[PDB]
């Protein structure tokens, strides 16, 4: 399949070269997979989700995305226009309030929710969790992400937007999950993107067009936005049978575009997420 005039991030994950605008992907498009968006919630009624998005858990008075952050990341995972896996099932877990903030215990409880809730969902092709959040280091948050990964969920997390080593951030510094850095349309590391040895992969993170609350769209930057590219890619790849949740991060890294990113610090992987789709 070919989506013309796609957001640059979609076009990049299906391209060996930057500067193109058509997203190429197998038409299976992640069907039969599920991606949990652990964020501010999802505006499921957005036409872009086509009834494939639904809120499954909130820790606040409402499950509505009063922020737009989780709607934006869910859109990058699997919206029809801005999504990687255009047929995946999206499950919203609102661990962040509408200010984009949330206590670590709530984030931990939301991660433990997904590890159990996936047994309440129909995801024959596999389960992904997209964690577009983070703060200071926390062994408890890391262990929560490790448990979610161990339960059989491909956990993709943002490296963080501190232009620092991600070792000092959670769940970015959890070794067993997929820590995602951000790159821009010119294959530069995003100026804000964290780095370091814990990073597993880079994804499109600068000026990412996706869904927004109120049925709108907008373009925002962040490793928070590169993460759903890798999460959607993981669901896409698991639907294709090319990898499983336990090995998707390693697989994505094995099949990534190598040495194509600039301003990658010495010791950080120079790997850009790539769906390796050939028509």
């Amino acid at each position: 399949a070919a989506q013309t005039n796609a957001p640059w991030g979609l076009a990049r994950i299906s391209s060996t070269s930057p500067g193109t605008s058509t997203y190429y992907y197998d038409e299976s498009a992640g069907q039969g997979s599920c991606v949990y968006v652990i964020d501010t919630g999802i505006e499921a009624s957005h036409p872009e989700f086509e009834g494939r998005a639904q809120m499954v858990k909130t820790y606040y008075y409402s499950s509505r995305d009063g922020n737009g952050h989780g709607t934006h990341c869910a859109g990058t995972v699997g919206s029809r226009t801005y999504g990687v896996a255009k047929k995946t099932q999206l499950f919203g877990v609102k661990v962040l309030d509408d200010n984009g903030s949330g206590q670590y215990s709530t984030i931990i409880a939301g991660m433990d929710f997904v590890a159990s809730d996936k047994n309440n969902r129909n995801c024959p092709k596999g389960v992904v969790a997209s964690l577009s959040l983070g703060g200071g280091y926390s062994s408890s948050v890391n262990s929560a992400a490790a448990r979610l990964q161990s339960s059989g969920v491909m956990v993709a997390v943002a490296a963080g937007n501190n232009n620092a080593d991600a070792r000092n951030y959670s769940p970015a510094s959890e070794p067993s999950v997929c820590t995602v850095g951000a790159s821009d349309r010119y294959d530069r590391r995003s100026s804000f993107s964290n780095y370091g040895s814990v990073l597993d992969i880079f994804g499109p993170g600068t000026d990412i067009l996706s869904t927004w609350i109120g049925g709108s769209t907008r373009s925002i930057s962040g490793t928070s936005m590169a993460t759903p590219h890798v999460a959607g890619l993981a669901a896409y790849l698991m639907t294709l049978g090319k990898t499983t949740a336990a090995s998707a991060c390693r697989y994505i890294a094995d099949t990534a575009n190598k040495g194509d990113l600039s301003n990658i610090p010495f010791g950080t992987v120079n790997l850009l997420a790539y769906n390796n789709y050939q028509a």
